[PDB]
């Protein structure tokens, strides 16, 4: 393949993030830096911190442009304080282009910085209505196709460490076919769900529930978030079909986790969840199919898990256990996203086409 080089780019796992190596400044520095799908702001630790192993020193980099400027970003988890400027960036294990991107060096931060996850700063790949301070900060992706003939295109292929291509679509990160779901809205990456089920049984929730108030796709959460009456559902569907095995409450509310002797989870007990997408073609869908060793995540002899499907008051997130079963291409040139069954007794799938009427109401407005 011509991405070979891009393969392999990215360490990390679903509970703490992904990250690809970020060279800044004049002379370099590079850092590593988490790929954030559910963000628009590019940003690194610039002043020390107990969980920093290495930070952004821009009294060193002759190149770097001070704007003078604040910049505060809460996220879902965590918030950050620092202070724009521009300077030049390269991705060493990504596209051969360097551009002079928006860069945010934090100062202070609050919950933000994990402990051993061996990142130091963020990469947000969403759309500038999202940046902060406003939609006038243009997010590093955007600089990256305007002054680069880069295709305006990325993909991931989280394992399941992992991949981003940038520019195109790698044929050995997948099997199958991709099937591709609209962008409803270039804010996040927007999508719409269609239909649920559990074991093959539809959840039977009207469709608007699943996408109130939006559904996105973010390699920044580890979690199927859900909404609350939408989790509620789920969970006494999949407490239903994996009953061979009893579970404390807790368990399914992430409070408790279970553990077994190493080697003999019962994966087989558990149901596959099956989410359908809205497809390029009226009336038509596709569904992704979520496997067990997708939903508990490993947090000696025993092998430990957590439950990763929680709940959201801020719409769906397909977070980085959805997409460690497939390989997602964000074709931002042509407003959709991508999935194909990643290249790393079930077996995780994406199928299609169905049939479903009225997949425009399901959308919140
Ligand atoms: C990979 C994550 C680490 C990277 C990270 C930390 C903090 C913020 C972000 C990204 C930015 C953004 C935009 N991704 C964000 O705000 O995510 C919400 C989030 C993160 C996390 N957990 C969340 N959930 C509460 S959960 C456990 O249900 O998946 C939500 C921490 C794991």
């Amino acid at each position: 393949g011509s991405f070979v080089e891009m393969v392999d780019n990215l360490r990390g796992k679903s509970g703490q993030g992904y990250y690809v190596e970020m060279t800044v400044g004049s002379p370099p520095q590079t850092l590593n830096i988490l790929v954030d799908t559910g963000s628009s702001n590019f940003a690194v630790g610039a002043a020390p911190h107990p969980f920093l192993h290495r930070y952004y020193q821009r009294q060193l980099s002759s190149t770097y442009r001070d704007l003078r400027k604040g910049v505060y970003v809460p996220y879902t988890q965590g918030a950050w304080a620092g202070e724009l400027g521009t300077d030049l960036v390269s991705i060493p294990h990504g596209p051969n282009v360097t551009v002079r991107a928006n860069i945010a060096a934090i100062t202070e931060s609050d919950k933000f910085f994990i402990n051993g996850s061996n990142w130091e700063g963020i990469l947000g790949l969403a759309y500038a209505e999202i940046a902060r301070p406003d939609d006038s900060l243009e997010p590093f992706f955007d600089s990256l196709v305007k002054q680069t003939h880069v295709p305006n295109l990325f993909s991931l292929q989280l394992c399941g460490g992992g991949s981003m291509i940038i520019g195109g679509i790698d044929h050995s990160l997948y099997t199958g076919s991709l099937w591709y779901t609209p962008i409803r809205r270039e804010w996040y990456y927007e999508v719409i769900i269609v239909r649920v089920e559990i074991n093959g049984q539809d959840l039977k929730m009207d469709c608007k529930e699943y996408n109130y108030d939006k559904s996105i796709v973010d390699s920044g959460t580890t979690n199927l978030r859900l909404p609350k009456k939408v989790f509620e559902a789920a969970v006494k569907s999949i407490k239903a079909a994996s009953s061979t095995e009893k579970f404390p409450d807790g368990f399914w509310l992430g409070e408790q986790l279970v553990c077994w002797q190493a080697g003999t989870t019962p994966w087989n007990i558990f149901p596959v969840i099956s989410l359908y997408l809205m497809g390029e073609v009226t009336n038509q869908s596709f569904r992704i199919t979520i496997l067990p060793q997708q939903y508990l995540r490993p947090v000696s002899q025993d092998d430990c898990y957590k439950f990763a499907i929680s709940q959201s008051s801020t719409g769906t997130v397909m977070g980085a256990v959805i997409m460690e079963g497939f390989y997602v291409v964000f074709d931002r040139a042509r407003k959709r996203i991508g999935f194909a069954v990643s290249a790393c007794f079930r077996t995780a799938a994406v199928e299609g086409p169905f049939v479903t009427l009225d997949m425009e109401d399901c959308g919140y407005n």
